[PDB]
């Protein structure tokens, strides 16, 4: 019962992009891109934001860029969590749509919506020279120490 059932596991075949996003809570300036295994990668400065904003943005940006299936993996838990909260509970009773980010949260929805199948998952932040090691990178320069 949702607007959307996301996958259960990787969509083989499809292009997967490594999403992440970084702020500087002192300043509010972050960025927020992604990597892909077919050689894409874009990264986007933005202002008045936060860490949590900026790994939305970055979700974003990856509906935005994708195909019609589309696999996206984020490092953030309140990402994933607030997103796949928001497609299990509509149309339904006791939902309390959320506070914060709501206004990101929804252009997100919006663009969802719009894909044959979306597989979204989560991995800790972890060193290496895997996808999420590298848009990290790309996100952290100039915002945050590596
Ligand atoms: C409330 C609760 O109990 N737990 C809870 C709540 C929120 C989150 S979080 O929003 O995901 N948050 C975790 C700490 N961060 C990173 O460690 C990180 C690491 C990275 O390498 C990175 O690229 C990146 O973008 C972020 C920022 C993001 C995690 C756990
Ligand atoms: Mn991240
Ligand atoms: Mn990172
Ligand atoms: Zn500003």
């Amino acid at each position: 019962g949702s607007m959307y059932q996301l996958e259960k596991e990787p969509i083989v075949g499809a292009e997967t992009f490594y999403v992440d996003g970084a702020a500087n809570r002192e300043t509010k300036l972050g960025k927020a891109g992604y990597v892909t295994n077919r050689g894409r990668q874009k990264v986007v400065t933005l202002t008045d934001t936060t860490n949590q904003k900026t790994e939305l943005q970055a979700i974003y940006l990856a509906l935005q860029d994708s195909g019609l299936e589309v696999n996206i993996v984020t490092d953030s838990q309140y990402a994933l969590g607030i997103i796949t909260q928001w497609i299990h509970n509509w149309k339904k009773r006791g939902w309390k749509t959320p506070v914060k980010n709501v206004d990101l949260v929804n252009q997100i929805i919006e663009q969802l919506i719009k894909k044959e199948k979306v597989y979204l998952a989560w991995v800790p932040a972890h060193k290496g020279i895997g996808g999420n090691e590298q848009v990290d990178k790309l996100v952290s320069a100039g915002i945050r120490k590596v």
